[PDB]
């Protein structure tokens, strides 16, 4: 295994280093506004060395943006694909590339058999070529790597089954900035090439000047280079025709033949395209070839890529004709005029890459190596696209919830083969597809119109329900005596109880377990642990009585804590935000211990009085002018007092101190250690009254954030043996700090209400001497080193925080893990900040046509880990990566993949079993079974189950960390006949494993295995 910590990779271009050296000056470079006047030697190409030009027709189809997926399909896409089929069929030399499989599948299944065959033929013959082949072209900033893989697999599995093809070239022309997580996954999925477009204009200029636009992109920790994937970065401002033929859009626009008038399009540079004729072809060709040769100067081979397309292009038959005919005339002339020394033709993306590598093998070009990412993107001036790291945070959080539900549903149902009547495969396909669709760069990004966001939400809600159905049916089968099991595949044996989604104060969705002497004495509950190691976690349920005790199935008492059910309300009368307690519902909390990838059953029983093994939390309401707070049957009376500083400690965990405003002030790790200053503060960013305004994409603050006026907020302190908390009702945010014995959990119920042109940020202030360095993760896969650059505006220093961020000095580190992707930064030494929500009244001129005024309450969750790191073996000062500690990694897992809770619906569960998976191996803490999916339906003689195994890299800080079993996923199911290593999509077999044993992977590696069972 490669050492991902101590060996700094030697690469030609390291993005953090490049950023440190670049000046980012935004000067007018001429016709190529952000470049320079390209010059070339006409004698460079000749009869013995011609410029090969591939014009690649394409159509960018957004699976939702200003219209819903279905609206675009009906109005545009079905026509684009229908006419593509006809035109390609009738013109053998014409070519076309397609990226969005969600749309292609929607189209293909509606086609008659005759047309399906014609479609398969033009794909088989190479006229229509799929690029990437994912369900969508995903966002690369907010997306979790697990979902990027999910959507890629969804699209490619469909392509293999119906088109009999698997793309090895990727096309990503629209994500707002690019992540190395893409080549990571792609390279492990059979890919050999990839193309990107939206990178900072300064970066394009810098790399263009050194002809480093094509490079071998390797991971930041990869010293050997085995993760490298050839990457092509487009050099200009856009992927549209005016910015893809050469450096001068005024000239290139004249070669977009759809802009002559009848199509309602024109050229903003004032010179319209002109139909090619024998009379003007010589002059037209001279202009075009000149542009091509200028573009060619920016690359190293004699093979040039010229994309020909735009948003939803090639829709009308007349459009296909106008583009094809005019280009055909240009090709005939150019290719017949030796003085040009050019051979141009329509081509596909793969054809371009094949030619490039042929030139490379011929030894005419050597490519540079590169590591790093391409955030934060700016398309012009100071317009940095960091706003979408936070836009529509409700759905960003929903993404992570559904991500987990999909994993749990696929895993729980994978243990058995199901009869078709159970509709398991049907529900799982629906769930995977709705989640996959949301990975779109206008989905999770929060950059779609309001009604489109609603469509995505509805789709995900249906996916969540599908997931619940599959999960509960699976639990019933896994924990019921075989000879008693009698399933009704439409019946709900269990109801899922989720305490953090939609969340308290967001939607009263979770059910109350109703117990009573005259109705029902007890209730069975079951917890699922999707992680491959034994796990303990506190779980809570709402019960109709405070006198409830918990037992495991062996009837062993389990220590429990009962607390009130508190809800915060914006009192319109008193003009205050205060909590009200329920007098009929209560929260029971207890520690559940669940097997690796298993289930554990517990029983809740009511009694007439306080049970021996259940304790009750004390409650203290701090504020002036308090009023009574009755809690019905709740044992202890609420206490009151004027606001004051408080200190709390649960178990042997840390001791936290809070200000009289209910905000964290310090953390004391041990009784001996000191009180380390760690202050939570909420501030607000505004919008500029002059110039460019912030919108769904852009973050254009009117200066540093201003503190939110808190006044004298109401603070609620709940102290219990198992769980304690401090909650405060601040303007726009009910902030909560929860303690359960380890790193605290932070929950923010964010309701920005009607505060227009405001962005609410949560900041942490410490004494950590971090300087200008901080770390943020990329797609929940890796942590990359960031350097605050004062030479860039505030918004440029904001980065995606898909799952976590941290700052550190020689001795201390503070890590904030998130349960949702949001934007964040470290604007000063010792600080960490992350945006909660943003409400913007104006549009930011990127085509959305609206601001962001559809905010809704969202419950954001986090874990805050303060640690001493002076003893940890960390990367050298020059290493571009960072790594989490065991505690921080586990805290992240507690947020993204918590235990699942099921409540038995009926009064009695006959044949109930107390546990499943007690014999499953408990794998090393850094290893995870990211995916477990049965790949075959019940009718298959040989069943196949696929697994995606990921091993992260945790810092070694002197902790023994022992007793763990080797995890062989191929033997998790009985009767294994063969074990194979496959691409991450499970589509290609890479190795036949001897002994049918799937070996564990190396740190930072991800592998896929498929076990076959007779
Ligand atoms: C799929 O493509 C492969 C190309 O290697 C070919 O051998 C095979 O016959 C094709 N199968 C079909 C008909 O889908
Ligand atoms: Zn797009």
């Amino acid at each position: 295994c490669q050492d991902v910590v101590q060996d700094v990779p030697n690469v030609d271009v390291q993005m953090l280093e490049l950023y440190d050296r670049m000046s980012f000056k935004d000067i007018d470079g001429g016709v190529w506004k952000q470049g320079w006047n390209i010059k070339y030697d006409p004698l460079k190409y000749n009869a013995h060395h011609k410029l090969k030009v591939f014009v690649v027709p394409h159509s960018h189809n957004d699976p939702g943006w200003i219209q819903t997926f279905e609206e675009y399909y009906q109005h545009d896409t079905k026509h684009i694909l229908s006419n593509a089929l006809r035109h390609l069929h009738d013109n053998p030399e014409m070519k076309f590339i397609w990226a969005e499989i969600s749309y292609f599948a929607r189209f293909y299944h509606d086609l008659g058999e005759n047309k399906k065959l014609q479609m398969k033929s033009i794909v088989k013959n190479g006229q229509l070529e799929f690029v990437t082949g994912g369900w969508v072209m995903p966002d690369e900033a907010n997306s979790h790597w697990r979902n990027v893989l999910l959507q890629l697999t969804e699209g490619q599995t469909w392509l293999k089954q119906f088109m009999n093809v698997t793309p090895t070239a990727s096309w990503a022309i629209d994500p707002f900035g690019h992540s190395p997580t893409m080549p990571y996954i792609l390279q492990k999925s059979g890919f050999k090439n990839m193309l990107i477009q939206r990178t900072h204009y300064s970066v394009k200029k810098e790399l263009a000047q050194q002809r480093q636009l094509e490079f071998l992109w390797r991971q930041i920790w990869d010293n050997k280079g085995d993760t490298a994937l050839f990457t092509h970065m487009m050099p200009f401002y856009s992927y549209d025709i005016p910015h893809t033929c050469g450096p001068d859009p005024k000239v290139c626009c004249q070669f977009d033949f759809k802009r002559m008038g009848s199509f309602g399009l024109s050229c903003p540079w004032k010179v319209p395209p002109r139909t090619i004729s024998d009379q003007n072809v010589a002059a037209r060709s001279d202009l075009l070839v000149d542009q091509w040769k200028k573009k060619a100067e920016l690359y190293r081979t004699n093979v040039l890529l010229i994309p020909l397309g735009d948003d939803f292009r090639f829709k009308q038959n007349t459009e296909w004709d106008v583009q094809r005919v005019n280009y055909e005339r240009l090709f005939e002339h150019i290719n017949s005029q030796a003085h040009f020394n050019v051979q141009a033709q329509f081509g596909t993306l793969q054809e371009y890459f094949d030619a490039v590598h042929q030139a490379e093998r011929a030894g005419q070009a050597e490519f540079p190596t590169l590591s790093g990412d391409f955030f934060t993107y700016a398309d012009r001036s100071d317009n940095y696209w960091s706003g979408y790291y936070t836009s529509r945070p409700y759905h960003k959080r929903m993404d992570r919830v559904l991500m987990h539900y999909v994993r749990a549903a696929e895993m729980l149902s994978a243990w058995h083969s199901w009869d078709g009547m159970a509709r398991i495969e049907e529900r799982l396909e629906q769930a995977r597809r709705e989640l996959s669709l949301f990975q779109h760069h206008d989905g999770i990004t929060g950059t779609a119109k309001t009604h489109v966001v609603v469509d995505y939400e509805q789709r995900m809600q249906e996916a969540l329900k599908a997931c619940q159905m599959v999960m509960q049916q699976s639990v019933y089968r896994l924990l019921t005596k075989p000879s008693i099991y009698s399933p009704d595949f439409s019946f709900s044996y269990f109801t899922l109880d989720d305490s953090r989604w939609p969340g308290s104060g967001v939607e009263d969705s979770r059910t109350t377990i109703i117990l009573g002497e005259d109705i029902l004495p007890s209730k069975h509950v079951v917890m699922h642990n999707t992680l491959p190691h034994w796990r303990e976690q506190l779980v809570d349920f709402y019960v109709s009585s405070p006198f409830v005790s918990v037992t495991d199935l062996a009837n062993n008492p389990v220590e429990a804590q009962v607390s009130p059910v508190w809800s915060w309300h914006h009192d319109t009368l008193t003009k205050t935000i205060h909590p009200q307690g329920s007098t009929t519902k209560y929260r029971i909390i207890f520690k559940a211990r669940v097997p690796p990838m298993g289930l554990a059953t517990y029983v809740l029983t009511i009694s007439d009085s306080k049970p021996e093994h259940t304790s009750y939390a004390s409650n203290l309401l701090l504020r002036k002018n308090p009023t009574s707070l009755p809690l019905g049957q709740y044992p202890e009376d609420v206490k009151f007092g004027d606001p004051r500083e408080i200190s709390l400690r649960v178990g042997n965990g840390p001791t936290l101190a809070f200000s009289e405003q209910g905000l964290l002030k310090s953390i004391q790790l041990t009784q001996d250690s000191p009180h380390v200053p760690v202050h939570f503060k909420f501030l607000k960013y505004g919008v500029r009254s002059h110039g460019d305004r912030s919108g769904a994409y852009l973050f254009l603050p009117n200066g540093p954030a201003s503190p939110v006026e808190l006044g004298q907020p109401v603070v609620l302190v709940t102290k219990g043996k198992l769980e304690s908390s401090v909650s405060v009702g601040l303007p726009s945010v009910v902030h909560q700090t929860i303690m359960r014995g380890g790193a605290p959990e932070i929950r923010n119920l964010v309701d920005i209400g009607s505060l227009d042109n405001t962005e609410i940020v949560m900041r942490l202030e410490t004494h950590i001497d971090s300087g200008d360095i901080f770390y943020t993760d990329l797609n929940g896969l890796q942590f990359i080193k960031r350097r605050r650059l004062d030479k860039l505006p505030l918004q440029a220093n904001y980065y995606p925080i898909p799952s976590g961020m941290f700052i550190e000095d020689a001795n201390t580190r503070l890590t904030l893990l998130t349960g949702q992707p949001l934007g964040g930064s470290s604007l000063a030494s010792g600080e960490l900040e992350i945006m909660q929500d943003r409400r913007l009244a104006s549009d930011d001129e990127r085509g959305l046509g609206q601001g962001v005024l559809d905010n809704k309450p969202v419950l954001h969750i986090y874990r805050l880990v303060l640690e001493k790191v002076n003893n940890c073996v960390r990367p050298s000062k020059l290493h571009p990566a960072g790594y989490l500690t065991s505690a921080a990694h586990k805290a992240s897992q507690s947020l993204l993949d918590p235990l699942d809770k099921f409540i038995f619906a009926e009064n009695e569960w006959i044949g109930a079993q107390g546990q499943f998976g007690g014999d499953h191996p408990s794998a090393r803490e850094d290893l995870d079974v990211s995916v477990m999916r049965r790949l075959t339906k019940s009718s298959a003689k040989t069943q196949r189950v696929g697994y995606v195994l990921h091993r992260t890299n945790l810092m070694q800080c002197g902790t023994p960390e022992e007793h763990t079993q080797k995890l062989d996923v191929c033997h998790l199911l009985p009767n294994v006949a063969r074990c194979e290593r496959t691409t991450l999509t499970f589509l290609q077999n890479l190795e036949h494993l001897d002994g049918m044993v799937a070996p564990e992977v190396c740190p930072m590696e991800t592998a896929a295995y498929v076990s076959s069972h007779s």
